[PDB]
């Protein structure tokens, strides 16, 4: 008889009807988690009319297949999502896709569905909130005091990425994070008894999490609310709330794996409706008493945001500098002329490894841009990712840092680092955050990297030791396929800078980015400062480094192979062959230039040879012939590896001469040309 | 004064001298783990003169950067690895690469170095041993009773893949597995206090592992041996032995992160040698008392193998059928004419999804080929990877299966499944093992997949839901980059079969493979049986499906797009354009054919258009123009997605007609031609 009971029924039946309309999707977890969703959203502070309010509590559905539940909450609370949108669940072009997308769904903080990701994103949102609060809060000014609420299931708990992030979140004492395990004993294959018998609670205690168990989460919303209150009292541990639920609660098939991921039968939906007091002939029913009850909570939350806006106005009066910084960040704007801090080099400067140039850039721009934070996956002395004079992000209680710190010790946790970076970006406030590892092990985090791209998050991988140039660690460490993989992923900027100026351009792009993740492929070995490079020119993604009006061939190269191309040009000169050189530090940035610009760099009428010491995949977009490395590497001194594979001035010159011969007497059009 | 002490010193100094000769590598963990390595190898049964003895104990160095330790053991025990090879540590072309490679190093069971992988490989070796023993052991015939010993460090314990595999190994009660944690409190960034403060022991107990703690693993080899004995008494739990060690034990820099990954200073090496009784002027010292002591253990082990060979001879007398099966498997040979079990289709048969065709193949070949085992990462009802009438691999104690079972419930653990598959292959005995998930989430396991390729292991991914064809789950589930990523990786066979006959060819390749991992990209949606397909023709990787002697264009396609290409051919016919069709179910298999065969499929003098509903990367090897999908997908009904992106007979025909126009009046040579 209570409106709470009616709301829970409404949520359950909206979710079931959405799945029924699509004849596709997942009704089980929505039915089991509706009580908890109702309780959690009633405790959350949010404004459906301002999804960007920086002191909102955040909600993350890590078990993203359950998104009919999320969409039902967003509709009932009056986000920019309607019952008509629910009726278009899983339909082409709708705002209710089969897994939630932050780019398409108002109130979806992150893109989830791939299991394990959301809980790690929640760790990142909570990490950002802690850093943000430590940076801006003052006595009598709680600018940031929000919580991060995550729903997750058994699948998320089995995925290693969540173990990584949970270990780290416990270490970081993130008391702002409250996660809820849907303990329903069912996965796709059937009972969890067949593959998942670990003592989850004991594991989470071993990470340093607090635990609250709710033995009847099907009905006991008082206990769920009390569990949230208890979690909030434990300020130095993230909390896991165990929700013991019946998957598909109410269905004839409740408590079975069949209700996990298929639409319910028509008669099942009828009996669900009738026993909960709804009309079995009606779909998408919304009792006005439910939206009125919810509208009241919205009104209270809107009053809280109104007061927060006055708090912020008073803060800007008392702390004009910090307040202006905060306003700028909330407006999405970097500091004026921040890029004047970028290092600039000339050909008179010494050769430097681009991982070391990266260290230098970070040391200059971190002091100038407070919204840069980042870390490394236990490779700080090798990636060179920490700026001297910064403090690590740690709980002060440890003595090892502070929450105001700017450098994160991720440990050996590449995948969670990638998904945590997504959460930090998702927090907002213009965070431009980065994560260091060896390029070859960015691949450990592929699940998260592709979601950076799909989510349009401006995260940055500082991906060092990019090739066989690293030498002795050998083929287990040497990328071959890696750049092809990420360049083939839509919306990833993959920078491979050749020298100091190009490394500054790469960081200019990565930090200015608002919608595109970056991977910066950086060398262990020293590279010369190039004649002809500049930040301005490299900012175009691809540019003419050596212009040769009478070119017999153009060599297009990236990174460490640009200097090699220039040396090959000198060899070719002695053989009577004139070459130009194009440097292509980022293929995506280049692709986005005008057709006329791109054709000025890669014109018609001249054969083009690409040179890059890894896969030739993708390179036929830019070249007629490709010199790359399509086998695994080798353990040895790097110069000897390059000699073995003929990535030498003479070996490049030989293949350039063969390319010129191949096209002798034939017209050649730019590789940029296509039939459609 | 004991020879044990002298052996430990010898091991330590061989490792340090190897690193010193290379001026590259990792001396710290070798110094800390030499006592444990000495103790473990003394308990292990192995034959340095027969690295394939199927009842050997296996050793895995998961902390593979410590490989100077492994190489020192292999040299001292008289494997096909010498002191001269140690002097060439980390040098181009040596048998002592900077991380161990099973393809290059005698006695290296797997390729390790990428952290977390080795312990998961050990779980797989132990899983295979349990299955193998349950299949072949009889009363009085312990054909298989070997153990799997793994060394791992803090890094491995932080990588999520090891959590996945450890949860599963505990569930599977793998009492044959004994792992050793190098608890030295140091990672690359410094103390583990900065990022890794979890209660490891409590976590491993939560998985159901047994624990033995060795508080002084720097010196107490009696306690290490006793820990092994204790582990062997606990037959229903894998055991974690906590080795509390001093990283770099003996170095002036012992117990610091500087000794982790850089050569020791010359004076440090001198004082190490002098205080342990060695000559500081001598490198690569091997006291004859150490190799004599080790040679005795080898002799005992060789006697054990000699007896095992007689046991096996007696087994073949008593159980001629099982014995002949076992002999065949140990010879590396599949059953005679096993491939007669492969299903064959004609164009009169119904349309079938290739994931369903895969189910049918498995149902026919699993009964015929006992060395096939496999599983799914909690997608069994969606991948269709279990053959009816088989039992799950589980401990009998659970009631859910038996160790003789053939179907593995991996849970939602793609990355560990990939690395466990590598371990099962590494066990030997001709295991041909497979793992099912959605293609898009094979990417979660990229770290392990690339090691399958580098290790030359014939594992198979059953990778369903391969494209936008899956429909409503949307872009979080729909591959775009995935095939490009794995095709760009050396030595991966990436099959994308178009119909029944091609799906049988893909399995023929995957099961016959001895050195090449396979990924089978399979559809959710139904595809027609093609006129012109056959197992024989598809076994060539690429073949002419529709031969058109007067072709204006050839359309080359894979998988679901072959039928689309054939329908486009019909549209083109009405526009006066003659097309041929090539089906390219595996690019690697095709690439390995003769140049004349490849040119017969992709000849000179005709424009070639590729069609595949994902990245166009790689396709310029085979086509002049490429029609693919280089943006993310969409949540909707699959046919509507295909229409939106113009993957329709008319849309393909339009781009084919534009391709013909583009080359009108120009000579065209095969894309297979290259200048070098
Ligand atoms: C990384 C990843 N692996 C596999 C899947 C496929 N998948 C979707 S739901 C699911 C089962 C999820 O189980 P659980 O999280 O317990 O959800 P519940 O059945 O309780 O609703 C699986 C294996 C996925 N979406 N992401
Ligand atoms: C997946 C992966 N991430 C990072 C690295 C780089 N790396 C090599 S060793 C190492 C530290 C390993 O620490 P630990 O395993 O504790 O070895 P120890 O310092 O005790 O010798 C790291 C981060 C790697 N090899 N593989
Ligand atoms: O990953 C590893 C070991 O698996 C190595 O790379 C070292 O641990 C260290 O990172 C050496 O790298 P450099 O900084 O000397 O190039
Ligand atoms: O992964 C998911 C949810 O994240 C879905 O794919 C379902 O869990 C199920 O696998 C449906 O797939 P179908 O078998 O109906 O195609
Ligand atoms: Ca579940
Ligand atoms: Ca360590």
């Amino acid at each position: 008889s209570s409106v709470d009971q009616k709301a829970i029924s409404t949520i359950r039946l909206l979710a079931v009807d959405a799945v029924a309309a699509a004849n596709s999707g997942h009704p089980g977890a929505p039915l089991g988690l509706a009580p908890a969703a109702h309780a959690v959203f009633k405790k959350m502070r949010f404004n459906p009319k301002d999804t960007k309010w920086i002191n909102r509590d955040r909600f993350v559905l890590s078990n993203g297949h359950a998104c009919a539940l999320l969409y039902s909450m967003l509709v009932l609370y009056g986000y920019d999502l309607t019952v008509e949108d629910l009726k278009k669940f899983r339909q082409l072009g709708s705002k209710t896709p089969g897994h939630p997308e932050n780019t398409d769904v108002p109130g979806a903080e992150v893109t989830t569905g791939p299991l394990g990701q959301g809980i790690c994103n929640g760790v990142g949102i909570a990490l950002a909130q802690a850093q943000f609060a430590a940076t801006y809060n003052k006595p009598d000014f709680p600018i940031s005091d929000s919580y991060t609420y995550v729903f997750l299931g058994d699948g998320c708990l089995m995925e290693g990425v969540s173990s990584e992030a949970s270990s780290l979140a416990g270490h970081l004492q993130l008391g702002n994070l409250i996660a809820f395990w849907d303990d329903n004993k069912i996965s796709i294959d059937g009972s969890t008894e067949v593959a998942f018998t670990e003592d989850v609670i004991a594991r989470y205690k071993s990470y340093g999490w607090h635990i609250v168990e709710v033995s009847d989460a099907d009905t006991d919303i008082t206990a769920i609310a009390a569990a949230i209150d208890e979690a909030k009292k434990v300020t130095n541990k993230p909390t896991l709330v165990r929700l013991t639920t019946t998957i598909g609660f109410g269905s004839l098939a409740q408590g079975t794996h069949g209700v996990h991921g298929a639409p319910l039968k028509a008669d099942d939906i009828k009996q669900l409706k009738t026993k909960w007091g709804f009309n079995p002939e009606e779909s998408f029913a919304v009792p006005a008493e439910v939206t009125a009850s919810y509208n009241e909570h919205v009104a209270e939350n809107q009053k809280i945001q109104q007061q927060w806006n006055e708090l912020f106005a008073a803060y800007k009066q008392k702390y004009p500098e910090l307040g202006a910084e905060l306003q700028r960040r909330l407006d999405g704007k970097l500091p004026e002329n921040w890029d004047k801090a970028l290092p600039v080099y000339t050909p008179a400067d010494a050769a430097v490894a681009t991982l070391k140039l990266s260290e230098i850039v970070l040391s200059k721009i971190i002091p100038e841009v407070p919204e840069i934070i980042g870390g490394s996956a236990d490779l700080t002395p090798s990636n060179l990712t920490k700026a001297k004079g910064t403090v690590d992000f740690q709980p002060a209680a440890t003595g090892l840092g502070d929450y105001s710190g700017r450098y994160i010790r991720y440990g050996v946790r590449e995948h969670a680092m990638g998904a945590i970076m997504n959460g930090i970006a998702a927090f907002g406030a213009n965070y431009k955050n980065y994560g260091g590892t060896f390029l070859n092990f960015v691949s450990y985090a592929a699940g998260a990297v592709r979601l950076s791209a799909l989510s349009e998050f401006p995260i940055t991988w500082v991906a060092t030791h990019d090739s066989i140039g690293l030498g002795e660690d050998g083929p287990t460490h040497q990328p071959i396929e890696t750049l092809a993989h990420f360049r083939a992923t839509p919306n990833i900027s993959v920078w491979r800078p050749a020298d100091g100026n190009e490394t500054s351009a790469a960081y200019k792009s990565a930090i200015e980015s608002t919608h595109t993740p970056h991977i910066l492929a950086l060398t262990r070995q020293n590279l010369p400062q190039l004649e002809g490079s500049s930040i301005e020119k490299a900012s175009k993604g691809g540019y003419t480094l050596v212009q040769q009006d009478k070119a017999d061939i153009i060599i297009v190269a990236t990174g460490s192979e640009v200097s090699l191309a220039v040396d090959a040009l000198k060899v070719l000169e002695g053989q009577g062959i004139k070459a130009g050189v194009v440097s292509l530090p980022d293929q995506l940035t280049f692709d986005k230039q005008s057709e006329e610009y791109k054709l000025s760099v890669l014109p018609d009428g001249v054969p083009i040879l690409s040179v890059e010491v890894m896969s030739t995949f993708g390179w036929s977009k830019y070249s007629h012939q490709q010199f790359g490395l399509n086998r695994f590497g080798a353990s040895g001194k790097a110069p000897e590896i390059f000699k073995l594979f003929e990535f030498t001035p003479e070996g490049v010159a030989e293949r350039a001469a063969k390319t010129v011969a191949f096209y002798k007497g034939k017209d050649v059009v730019s590789p940029l040309r296509s039939a459609f």
